């Protein structure tokens, strides 16, 4: 298994991992210019993605995994310490996401890569769609 930089060309291997909430070529193209969103292969069976971006908080930076797809916790775990080196490398001072804990594999990883699911917790408001 092996985590890289995704370009237009993977788009398919993205929307295969996608499920029923698919990326567009917009989504590939921007988050393909963070620098912070990696896909997974093993071999070329596509096997995760990370679709991730720094935020700036007014003088430190946050990188946000907007979204994360992973068949399996090693893909899982592979893509959340790319993201982590990432962020080292910018710079950056934390790495979050919003979890569903339904997702068992993903709680799995998060917590094999060092990452707390407290004391902060999310508070949300859905507005909705137009």
């Amino acid at each position: 298994m092996r985590f890289r930089p995704f370009t237009e060309e993977d788009l398919d291997r993205l929307n295969r991992l996608a499920g029923k909430r698919p990326v567009s070529l917009g989504a590939l193209r921007f988050f393909a210019r963070t620098g912070h969103s990696f896909l997974a292969e093993e071999g070329e069976e596509p096997m995760g993605f990370a679709l991730a971006q720094a935020v700036w908080q007014g003088e430190a930076t946050t990188v946000l995994v907007t979204r994360i797809e992973g068949r399996s916790v090693e893909a899982l775990r592979g893509l959340l310490r790319a993201v982590v080196k990432s962020a080292y490398d910018a710079g950056v001072y934390e790495v979050a996401l919003h979890l569903d804990p339904e997702r068992k594999e993903l709680e799995e990883a998060l917590k094999a890569e060092g990452f707390a699911l407290g004391p902060l917790v999310l508070a949300v408001r859905v507005l909705g769609s137009r």
